């Protein structure tokens, strides 16, 4: 539920990706966390 970064027109936040955080992506949105994404 919001990892930390955000996926714009270049999604898949790579910093938070270490956790396996995944964004929803809709041209823009918000990267989600893990455990409680």
């Amino acid at each position: 539920t919001f990892c930390g970064e955000t996926c714009r027109v270049i999604p898949v936040c790579t910093y938070s990706a270490a956790l396996g955080c995944t964004c929803d992506d809709r041209s823009d949105g918000l990267c989600k966390r893990n455990g409680d994404p």
